[PDB]
């Protein structure tokens, strides 16, 4: 499968290049260390993919990893694009969660629960970046505070799923949280597409239910 | 199956957008609440489809659901397009039946009888909307009263199938009812295509048999 | 198999439309009742095909049925096209046999013998219509009386196969009859293609053998 | 397999048409009776193919039969094209052997030995017609007498294989005879392609061996 | 597999035609007898292929045989093209070995060892013809004497493999001989492509090792 | 699989031709002997591939071998292209390791460990040539000394894997070494693509860790 191999490889290279560009752009020591901790596992992906072609477990690990990296760099980029301190530190810790999970993957390529944990975290990151993009496109204060709210939700849920791979019940609660966050961001996108704030209020109801849930999920 | 995944997803998005457009158009609190109760399960479809790609039961549930939604929005739309109070409230309760069944689906993705119940209700809704379109195209009073008649039949049959998923005998009677309704609407379409009222009288005979049946099916 | 589904559906619709056109054209109460008894099972085919897609027994029943209908409408059409009373009543009872068999099918979708009986009757009808078309193209008196003769044979054979699905021996005799009729109509077509009456005399010998056989097949 | 069905059917029709054309052309009562005995089984092929589509044994019988017919009509045609009495009666009895074998096939569609017997006879007929065509193209007296010789061989071998389907030893001897005849006609074609009579003498040696063999094969 | 059948058949015909052309060209009684002994088995290939299509053992025998024939005619052709007596008689006995092996094949179509023996001999013949072509293209005396040398090797190895199909040890020694000959001719072709005699000396070393081996392989 | 066969064959021929060109270009007795020891196994690959087509183990051995050869000739070429004595002797012994492993392969086509050893050595060679190309493109002194460093690493690792095919622990340590070398060369390429020396310092850290590891791997 040299075609898929080279495809994944170029994806990894593109991820790393975009990460390094963003890091140079920000001129921030923290973002710098983050981008380095990211490009490292990107290049390690490339190496592992190379040495042993046509091996399915390894290939599966590699594709999911490079996907996570694309997500995280999108997140870092849009974060600095917004420029708001609160959301900036939020997304920074978010991408940190991403790279920590990916590191746990690179240490263990056949532990199912950590694979699924990275999956969930990738989804949460895509959710947060969708929300931030929507907020930027509308440029609406209430939309912005709601985006901060659900990004808080996303980072807290990802933190919790990162802490313990175990605990069925906590796992299901976190899965439901992620579902609610995705729901909120989708309905926000739709409300933006029609330009109606009433469904934005519906979304506010949805995320209010979500955060009330997450509160008890903390314990 | 990312191709089918994205296809279903865009279908769900298009359904929700058309629903919201119709709701804004009508400016009716009732239709508003209906469209909201609809777009909710549409977006929930999108989320569930996303989180777990390539899982067949979930995919099967999602496609059938978005089909039901397309049907219901067509129904709501053509209903307000006609403007007649009787048929308007009729189609409104019809789409309510649709969304209640779909909700029961979203609560349970592997109960066969409720899957088949939604199937039947979708069919009945397609039947009713076909009848209303035919009536609109001909613009004939007798055609209109017959359309009201078989729409009454459709809503009553759907109500009954919604009430109990069980009871083989009631199930078969309702299935036969739906078959007769489809038969009537097809033969009406044909009579419209040739412009002959004699086969409209044949259709009247058919639906008369159908409603006489449904009467005893009530008990 | 939505492609084959829609194909069969449009075939059924086209059959019904052509039937209704022919019935309007003839202005004959008998042909009218026949066309109605036909369009009914055509539309019932459409309904049954719809409700349960991708179910093989039902699909098999539907395709064979719509084929029978195409055959019968061709037969009714060419019959009134010829205008001769004898052959007209003949073909009328022929299409009646067709629709009676099709009705027996719609009542029972998994009885093999009646499936095969409809098959044979469809074949006989195609044979008769081929013979009538050939006679019309040549416009030859002897050809016309021979066509009447073998159409008599066809209607009698179809009547007998309709009477009893059972009785191996009568079944084989009727099958041989149908084979001989097809043979006669083919060799007549060929003789027409070359314009030689000598092979028409050979065909006369063939059908003479056929009718002598059918005589004892009556008992 | 409607495509292959219609293909075989048109092949049968074309065979019969060419046969009838040739028969009309010759104006010979004998050739007339032959062409009739041929077109009969051609049309019977068409019928049997029709009634029971997608049945492999029947299909296999039909294709082989129509192939035999194409061969025999080619043989009858080229025979009358040459005009020499000896070879004319020879090829006439040849095609008679062909149609007798084909009749035995139409009576029994699953007797292997008669299938193989028709196969061998078809091959022998193709051989004889190849030889006659080659002789016609060269227009050489010695070539013509050699063609008469190996056609005698072919008709005698076909007669013998027609007599008894059994007798392994006689079967193998006849198979070897057919092989030698094919060999002779091929090497004659080649010698014709280069225009060298020396290899014609080699072919004469080959057929001399062949006929010496056939002599003892008679007993 | 009528496509592959006709392909093999035309290949056989082309082989025979080229052989006969070469034989006519040389005007040599010996080459004449050789070409005849060749065209015979070519045409016999065609016959056997014909009578029993889609039979794998026979097909396998036929393709390998026609390949051997193509090789041998190439060899005879290039031999007379060179015009040197020594190599001429050499290649003549070479093609004689080829046709003797092919005859043994036509007598026995399922003896594995003789199949492999023909395989090896075909390879050796391709080797010799490659060497002769290379020598002709360079037109170098030392290249010519080396070509004579390795052609001697090839004919001796082929003679030995023809003598006994058995004897694992002699078989492996002959296989190694053929490998060394192929190696020498390839490295000679390469040296010719770059125009460097140093690798020609390397090739001389290779073939010297080869012939020293073959010496003891004689006993 | 004649297509893949001819593909591999032409690959082998192209490898040998490029090798001989490079050897002629350098005019160095050592490089000359190396290129000869290389072209020998290239041509032996071609022979073995030829004699036994469609045999998977042999085919697998052949493709991997010709890949190794392409790598080694690239290495020899770029080495003489750089012109630095240290790296020149380094790459020379490198390609010597390559050809020794390939020879061990040609002696044994089904020993797994030596297959994997050649695999690793091929990877290391591709790594070294990537590093040398990168250094040439940047033309940076520090880059050049780092390239010399990791090439030392590569040659030492390849030497060790060549020594013993056994010893799981030494095998895993060498595999990790190769991974680190690939990592370093990739991150160097990236740093070159962006023109930033900071990630070059990161690469220096990586290779420093690598060489500290290799030190203890020596014992």
């Amino acid at each position: 499968d040299e075609e898929e191999a080279r495809e994944l490889e170029e994806r990894a290279r593109e991820a790393a290049k975009r990460a390094i560009e963003a890091a140079k752009r920000t001129g921030d020591p923290r973002v710098r260390e983050l981008a380095e901790e990211l490009v490292k596992l990107a290049i390690w992906a490339a190496v592992e993919v190379w040495l042993d072609p046509s091996s399915s477990d390894v290939n599966e690990a590699l594709k999911l990893i490079v996907e996570a990296i694309e997500a995280a760099v999108r997140a870092l980029e849009a974060a600095e694009r917004t420029g708001d301190p609160e959301v900036r530190e939020l997304a920074r810790e978010l991408v940190r969660l991403a790279v920590e999970a990916a590191e746990e993957v690179q240490r263990n390529p056949s532990s199912s629960d950590v694979n699924e944990a990275l999956k969930l975290i990738v989804i949460a990151i895509e959710a947060a970046v969708r929300a931030l993009e929507a907020a930027e496109r509308t440029g609406d204060p209430e939309v912005r505070e709601l985006a901060r709210e659900l990004v808080r939700l996303a980072v807290e849920a990802a933190e919790e799923v990162q802490r313990n791979p175990s605990s069925e019940e906590v796992n299901e609660a976190l899965r439901k949280i992620i579902k609610l966050i995705l729901f909120a961001v989708m309905v926000l996108e739709l409300a933006e597409e029609i330009g109606d704030p009433t469904w934005r209020e519906m979304a506010r109801r949805a995320v209010r239910e979500a955060v009330e849930l997450a509160e008890e999920v903390q314990r």
